[PDB]
């Protein structure tokens, strides 16, 4: 485990990141995709060997020893609020789950169901919020990426909100 483990947030392309693991925001066909997937596909391209799984959950493939834990959210364009909810919440549930059979100190994650799948609404809290829920349990240094200037100050601020 980290010997404090924390929250942070950064504003850049996942595919720099400095931990010892990424979370992709994975379709479920295992496609190169677009935004964070496609970003993934070109850093990590031998992850993508079998790396199909369906809506809900996770599965790891390793790049050489780099693990790359494909995450697959719900497209809200297809799904109900209410579904799509459970789904999203199952989402980094599994994340969990690998990053702990991992053993890693350290996971790079971007906010699941918040890009093309968002259905067209703002999910950063209810993005964040699941992501929290699942990774609070964990020890691991958690860092999440982004793009958007707004979005990293509203992360930032309701990660120390908590501290
Ligand atoms: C956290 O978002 C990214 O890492 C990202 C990378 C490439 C993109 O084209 C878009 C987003
Ligand atoms: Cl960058
Ligand atoms: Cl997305
Ligand atoms: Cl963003």
């Amino acid at each position: 485990g980290a010997m404090a483990p924390s929250y942070r947030v950064k504003r850049m392309d996942i595919a720099k990141n400095d931990e010892e693991c990424v979370v992709n925001a994975a379709n479920p066909r295992g496609l190169p995709g677009d935004g964070v997937c496609k970003a993934v596909y070109k850093k990590w391209p031998e992850s993508f060997k079998n790396s199909a799984t369906p809506v809900g959950t996770a599965k790891t493939v390793m790049c050489g020893t780099y693990p790359v834990i494909h995450a697959v959210g719900p497209n809200f364009s297809n799904y109900t609020e209410s579904e799509g909810d459970r789904e999203l919440a199952a989402a980094y549930r599994e994340v969990a789950k690998e990053v702990t059979r991992l053993g890693v100190n350290s996971v790079a994650i971007p906010l699941l169901s918040t890009g093309v799948y968002s259905g067209g609404k703002d999910r950063l809290t209810q993005s964040l919020n699941h992501l929290f829920t699942a990774m609070d349990s964990t020890d691991a240094d958690v860092v999440i990426y982004c793009r958007d200037k707004e979005w990293e100050k509203k992360i930032s601020e309701a990660i120390q909100m908590r501290t």
